[PDB]
């Protein structure tokens, strides 16, 4: 089919790795958002969001009804990870 790529967002949802929901959009939120919603320090705890149990960018806002699975660290991979943005 037509490689979905930003048509126009629309009101996701996301489920956090604890079971609880949350509410998210489609091109719209992130899993790094979802987390820092949280009392701030999740997210700090954090490395990769797993989308749909799959490996997914906090930079990149989720694209659908998903789950969320933040990552305690790194496995046996490189090379596809964050890249220390500008000031800090």
């Amino acid at each position: 089919g037509s490689s979905g790529s930003s048509g126009d967002s629309k009101p996701i949802k996301v489920t956090l790795p604890d079971g609880k929901q949350v509410d998210a959009e489609s091109w719209k939120t992130t899993p790094y958002q979802i987390a820092c919603g949280i009392s701030q320090g999740l997210a700090d705890n954090t490395v990769i969001a797993k989308v749909n149990n799959v490996v997914w960018d906090l930079d990149r806002p989720l694209e659908e009804d998903c789950t969320l699975e933040l990552l305690k660290f790194e496995d046996e991979e490189a090379q596809a990870v964050y890249s220390g943005p500008s000031s800090g």
